C-alpha cells in the first residue's frame, strides 16, 4: 500500500540487501534498496546535520550530511517525484533499531515547499521550523515509539531515563498538515528539508539509521519495519 521516498542515513550495513560495506547515505524510491548511495563517516555522539533538496525542473533529489570539523557526504539521484508520489503528501522523520541500536535524536527539523504557477505573483508555500520540541506537540503526528520534549527534543527511537537507547524500536514524526508538491499550473515546484541529530551508542556497531521521508498522507509504520527497514518499508524488495 504505502508509498515512500526517503533519504537514508543508514548507520549499519546489511550488505545482503545491497547496503555498502559501511555507514552510508542513500536515496530510497519505494525501496530500502537505495537506488543510489555514498559513504558516510558517522560520528558516534556528535551532532550531525542533513540537507535535502529537489526541484521539478532538475527532477533530482540530492542530500548532504555534515558534522562540524569534517567533510560532508553527498548523494543525488535523478527522479521525477511527480511520477512516484501522489499529488498531496505528508513529510516526516523515521529511524529505528534492531538487535543493534543507537539514539535517534532530532534536535531540529525545517521543511520548506513551494509551488509557483504561470500566473503573476503566484507562489504557494509551506515552511516549518522546529528548534524545540514540546511534550504535547499538536503539529506533529508521532507514531510508534517516537516521543518529544525530552531535553526539548524529538526521540524517534526509545530511550530509558538514564539516557541510553533500546533495541527493537521504531518511531516516526510527521508534520500534521499535508504538502502540495504538484499543481496543474505548476511551472517550478521545489522543496528542501534540513534536520540535525545526535546518533549515539555504547557500541562500535550502531544501528539502524534515520530517514527523512515523503509519503502518502495516510502513511503509517508497516509491521516489522524495525531494524534494517528503518520504519519505512514492510520488506526489503
Ligand atoms: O507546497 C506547499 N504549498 C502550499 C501549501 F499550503 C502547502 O502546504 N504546501
Ligand atoms: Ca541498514
Ligand atoms: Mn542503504
Amino acid at each position: 500500500a504505502d508509498t515512500i521516498v526517503a533519504v537514508e542515513l543508514d548507520t549499519y550495513p546489511n550488505t545482503d540487501i545491497g547496503d555498502p560495506s559501511y555507514p552510508h547515505i542513500g536515496i530510497d524510491i519505494k525501496s530500502v534498496r537505495s537506488k543510489k548511495t555514498a559513504k558516510w563517516n558517522m560520528q558516534n555522539g556528535k551532532v550531525g546535520t542533513a540537507h535535502i533538496i529537489y526541484n521539478s525542473v532538475d527532477k533530482r533529489l540530492s542530500a548532504v550530511v555534515s558534522y562540524p570539523n569534517a567533510d560532508s557526504a553527498t548523494v543525488s539521484y535523478d527522479v521525477d517525484l511527480d511520477n512516484v508520489l501522489p499529488e498531496w503528501v505528508r513529510v516526516g522523520l523515521s529511524a529505528s533499531t534492531g538487535l543493534y541500536k543507537e539514539t535517534n535524536t532530532i534536535l531540529s527539523w525545517s521543511f520548506t515547499s513551494k509551488l509557483k504557477s504561470n500566473s503573476t505573483h503566484e507562489t504557494n508555500a509551506l515552511h516549518f521550523m522546529f528548534n524545540q520540541f514540546s511534550k504535547d506537540q499538536k503539529d506533529l503526528i508521532l507514531q510508534g515509539d517516537a516521543t518529544t520534549g525530552t531535553d526539548g527534543n524529538l526521540e524517534l527511537t526509545r530511550v530509558s531515563s538514564n539516557g541510553s537507547p533500546q533495541g527493537s524500536s521504531v518511531g516516526r514524526a510527521l508534520f500534521y498538515a499535508p504538502v502540495h508538491i504538484w499543481e496543474s499550473s505548476a511551472v517550478v515546484a521545489s522543496f528542501e528539508a534540513t534536520f540535525t541529530f545526535l546518533i549515539k551508542s555504547p557500541d562500535s556497531h550502531p544501528a539502524d539509521g534515520i530517514a527523512f521521508f515523503i509519503s502518502n498522507i495516510d502513511s503509517s509504520i508497516p509491521s516489522g519495519s524495525t531494524g534494517r527497514l528503518l520504519g519505512l518499508f514492510p520488506d526489503a524488495n
